[PDB]
């Protein structure tokens, strides 16, 4: 229709092929190594936590928990965004001050807070695991000492670029198949476009494109729509990334705080005066039916066989 | 909520103090070196083009030309954005593919294509100028070899952080003085807020916050600029566009990524696009213009540096 046509300008389907990372060429050995590192809990000092713990490829690329602290740029606990299609995000942080956010993008996003704080421990751990240096040599040829914090992030990044979810019903719709989604789905899309949601949640990743001066907070003055609202005040130090809504139906809970569990309530909360939006409960329901067509084909990811410790591998730090 | 209170959520005034750059502490000697480098045309192969050429601190931090190619991440000629407050930009490139744009921010944006392509040459140039190494040693103490590409960009960057324009009438209004802008400028603000302009042109910099799948293109479908150009967004689009900071917009014509639209009132009417869900009347556009005219801040008084002279070793200018 013209609804389809408008949708085809606002969004693009996820390509099936992993996107190319500038200055980070993919090769099977580098993808394979990134997969190992992504699932390797020895990257944490406890030896218990891997990327997959908080960005679980079985659970929509997130952890279905409210918040955690995973990374050095967080000022507090935040909900773990999906790693699925994360390589298509422009804005990669939940929130910050405008003057910081571009510099923060100097990355890497693929380092947890422990790795970023103690990159010497990361390298020493990997060098002490006999099967790693050979993989690093194969994945990063022509370097004398390829086992580096920067190459760890590069290998993860190329593996991460394979964690894309093409072929959601909405994407079949964008490709021109009007029947790929129900007519109620389509009405939800019409509301999404007309009410102005698409402006913030747009492009190939349907979001992750920018930061906005609205964040969902507790209302200071009985139900999630009554308890939380979109807030924007004079005193705001930080702006908020408007997230990609792809796979939103399988990555509850919602918002930077993880505090809203139901996708319907999230949608009602986004029907906010602060945003120029008023939606009825029946509107909210149609928008949800639409948001449920953004679930892509989930990657089937082999759990890696990790190289064993040596006697030299540092011990877990305890309890 | 009345218009001022709504404006106060949507935007914040430009602070008077240079923002702090992470991992790049300002000091007077690093600001001064960055000033020298910003104005030194020996950073270009011709030895005639400095950052100030295309981001001219006397002309709103831009060059008032339609387009140029200054930087390695451009795929084609683009309009030079202002350096004034650019340190408050989050989105720093005009346009690109989503999957490339975050990676590009591992920058530095302070490097022209000539600097970025030929970093040893840049270091060789600076090291051949006997007054530069001592300045790099002052600016970057405790570093045995401080004349490096990364230090040229850090020094520029802290100089650029001082190129902020606090005290626009509109900022005086955000701070609570309703009389700092005219009643017509306030109606243009109301229009700006009500029509949804502010969603994309938001925050301390009034834009530069994100990218959108809309760019101004020549219409293929009657004649003025509003006739000739339009917001376009198609299935075929490879690239999204940055929605720019509107601070100092009255003084940084021409407009959009292509610099094709010269009149701010025309840029405003073009943005009253059905693609964006916006319909504005001609008098609506005039009021919005009146409002945008209030976003001109106090322009930095910048001393032109005395640049250290060439030695006989300094590379020779090249024309191409
Ligand atoms: C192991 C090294 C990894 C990798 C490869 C990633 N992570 Fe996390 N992650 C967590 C939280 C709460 C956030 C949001 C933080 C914030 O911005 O405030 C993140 C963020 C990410 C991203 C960004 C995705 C995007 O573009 O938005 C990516 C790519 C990413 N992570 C990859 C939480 C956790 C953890 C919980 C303890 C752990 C462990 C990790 N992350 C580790 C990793
Ligand atoms: C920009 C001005 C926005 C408009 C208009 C809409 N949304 Fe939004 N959305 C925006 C931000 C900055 C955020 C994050 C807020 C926070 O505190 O975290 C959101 C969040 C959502 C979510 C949550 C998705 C997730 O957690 O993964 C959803 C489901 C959502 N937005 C949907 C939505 C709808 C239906 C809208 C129209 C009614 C709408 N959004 C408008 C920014 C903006
Ligand atoms: C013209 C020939 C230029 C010269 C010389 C320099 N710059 Fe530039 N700059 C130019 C353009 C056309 C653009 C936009 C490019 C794009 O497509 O995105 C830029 C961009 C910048 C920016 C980004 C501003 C922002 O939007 O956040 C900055 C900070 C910048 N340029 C600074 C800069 C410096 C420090 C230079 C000397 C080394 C310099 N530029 C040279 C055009 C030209
Ligand atoms: C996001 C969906 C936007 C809304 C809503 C509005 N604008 Fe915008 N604006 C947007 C982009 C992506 C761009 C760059 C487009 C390009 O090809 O370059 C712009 C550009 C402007 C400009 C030009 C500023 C400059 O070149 O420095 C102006 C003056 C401007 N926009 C004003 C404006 C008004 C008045 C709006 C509501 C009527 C409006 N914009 C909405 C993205 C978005
Ligand atoms: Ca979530
Ligand atoms: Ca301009």
């Amino acid at each position: 229709e013209d609804v389809m046509k408008r949708a085809q300008g606002l969004f693009k389907p996820i390509p099936a092929k992993p996107p190319v990372m500038k200055d980070n060429p993919a090769s099977p050995s580098r993808v394979e190594l990134g997969r190992m590192l992504f699932f390797d809990p020895r990257l944490s000092a406890s030896h218990l936590i891997s990327c997959n713990t908080c960005h679980n490829v079985g659970l929509g690329g997130t952890d279905i928990l409210e918040t955690s602290i995973g990374h050095g740029w967080q000022k507090g606990p935040r909900n773990s965004p999906t790693v699925l299609n994360a390589v298509y995000n422009i804005a990669q942080f939940w929130d910050g001050r405008a003057e910081d956010l571009a510099a923060q993008a100097k990355g890497p996003v693929q380092a947890s807070v422990e790795m970023n704080n103690k990159p010497e421990n990361l390298v020493a751990t990997l060098k002490s695991i006999p099967g790693y240096p050979p993989l690093f040599r194969k994945a990063f040829p022509g370097q004398g000492d390829p086992v580096t914090f920067d190459n760890v992030a590069k290998a993860i990044e190329v593996f991460e670029a394979t964690l894309v979810t093409p072929d959601a019903p909405f994407d079949k719709y964008l490709k021109g198949n009007r029947k790929a989604i129900s007519s109620t789905a389509e009405q939800g899309l019409a509301l999404f476009l007309d009410k102005g949601c698409a402006a913030c949640h747009s492009g190939v990743n349907m979001g992750g494109t920018g930061y906005f001066p609205f964040g969902v907070r507790e209302d200071p003055g009985v139900d999630d729509t009554g308890r939380y609202k979109v807030t924007s005040t004079a005193a705001d130090k930080y702006v908020f990334r408007s997230p990609s809504l792809r796979n939103v139906a399988i990555t509850m809970p919602y918002f930077h705080s993880g505090k809203v569990w139901k996708l319907k309530d999230a949608v009602k909360i986004m029907g906010s005066a602060q945003l120029g939006i008023s939606i009825t409960d029946a509107d909210a329901d149609k928008i949800v039916t639409f948001l449920n067509t953004l679930t892509g084909a989930q990657p089937k990811v082999m759990h890696p066989v990790l190289p064993p410790n040596s006697d030299d591998t540092p011990r877990p730090v305890s309890n």
